[PDB]
């Protein structure tokens, strides 16, 4: 385990950049992306007993302008964000949870059981949340989490996953 | 008739709506394009003779998310290889002349089994349809496979993208 774990129920947006720099969790801990990678801005909430199944709750936002630097590529004509960087943020936060618990490791996703769309994120829009439930939790030799998550627009649901699926390894060789 | 194969020119046209007809939907462009090059496209091929596309991404130590995802451990991000068997659902629709605006509607199970890392050569993008139906909102559902230098890493069923005549 990893006891170096700044251990909090929020999270700034310096704290996510620190996590970027494996500086949040320390030198066992899982990083979040950097840079243009990193698709939140906050952790709103961790609540280790919170959610669907009493094993995790974890909301986060991030803030939307017109200039982020998706809009313009995706597309040209047609701005939109990519719905699988909503997707990426989800598994980023599941990792997270997984490092906020003490796991140390690198991350990597594992998959998803099921994506639904039925809403867009625009450059109009202010506010991109994500709500994660954890409903499977692993904190022994094997590190894994299984989660399903929500992202919102304004607070309207767009996007839903099910069985989201991070590890933490210590050694990626298996990959 | 039509092509079956495009070059990364061709592709950098898609993504200013300069490919196919101007209401064709768009690729993405810049550091949203996942792919270099469209190796072979059959109507009606494939694993259930519906539709086949393969693509191929060259890769290098420069592409732009190695350096940020993650600081000490660059990877490909799963997410982005799965934007790419999305982005030749949509594109392959285009292809077959569809019209519209190309948003991902869905996917069923995604497996990530391995990694691409900086030192890869090549990642190689199978797109296998099950069907395509040109209603008002045009669909197509596909499985996909993402290979790199020979070895199948990802898997995606029932990708699911549409082409919007208006957003959703």
């Amino acid at each position: 385990s990893n006891a170096m774990v700044d251990k909090r129920e929020s999270y700034t947006k310096e704290d996510l950049e620190a996590s970027g720099r494996g500086e949040l969790f320390g030198a066992g801990g899982p990083p979040l992306p950097a840079g243009n990678m990193l698709m939140m801005d906050r952790i709103v909430k961790m609540i280790e007993d919170g959610g669907s199944h009493n094993k995790g709750y974890v909301e986060a936002e991030l803030d939307i302008n017109p200039d982020l630097w998706f809009f313009g590529c995706h597309f040209i004509g047609d701005p939109v964000m990519p719905g699988c960087l909503g997707l990426d943020a989800m598994w980023q936060l599941v990792g997270f949870y997984l490092g906020w618990l003490g796991g140390e490791g690198k991350g990597r996703a594992l998959g998803v059981g099921e994506v639904k769309f039925t809403g867009q994120v625009l450059p109009d829009a202010k506010k991109v949340t994500y709500r994660i439930n954890f409903k499977r939790v692993i904190m022994r030799k094997l590190i894994m989490g299984v989660a399903d998550g929500e992202v919102l627009v304004d607070g309207k649901v767009i996007y839903t996953a099910t069985d989201l699926k991070v590890g933490l390894f210590k050694d990626t060789n298996a990959f």
